RNA sequence: GGAGAUCUGAGCCUGGGAGCUCUCUCC
């Protein structure tokens, strides 16, 4: 996998809203750069994951960088480029 | 077809979870 727009994590607290969740990621995310979309999926098992899509590559390298296994929720959080850009 | 719904709908798969499908609601 190399850099692109949007950032994979996982490991988030199951317990959290979908939308609190999505709100909090927006707030804390968006310190690196302008987010063009915030995505929680519906797992088959409890929500755990979220796709950051990023406006630039490079506020996802830094959000990546900074936010690599970082308390949230009272969980660190495991951070990846997504395997396919989810930018359309 | 599209958009949603399960720690608060379900089966299978996996067995160190970014899996497949169904069901329901709305358009």
């Amino acid at each position: 996998t190399r850099p692109n727009h949007t950032i994979y994590i996982n490991n988030l607290n199951s317990k959290i809203k979908k939308d609190e969740l999505k709100k909090s990621l927006h707030a804390i995310f968006s310190r690196f750069g302008q987010i063009l979309d915030i995505l929680v999926p519906r797992t088959r098992r409890p929500r755990g994951q979220a796709f950051v899509i990023f406006k630039e590559v490079s506020s996802a390298t830094n959000a990546l960088r900074s936010m690599q296994g970082f308390p949230f929720y009272d969980k660190p959080m495991a951070i990846q480029y997504a395997k396919t850009d989810r930018t359309i």
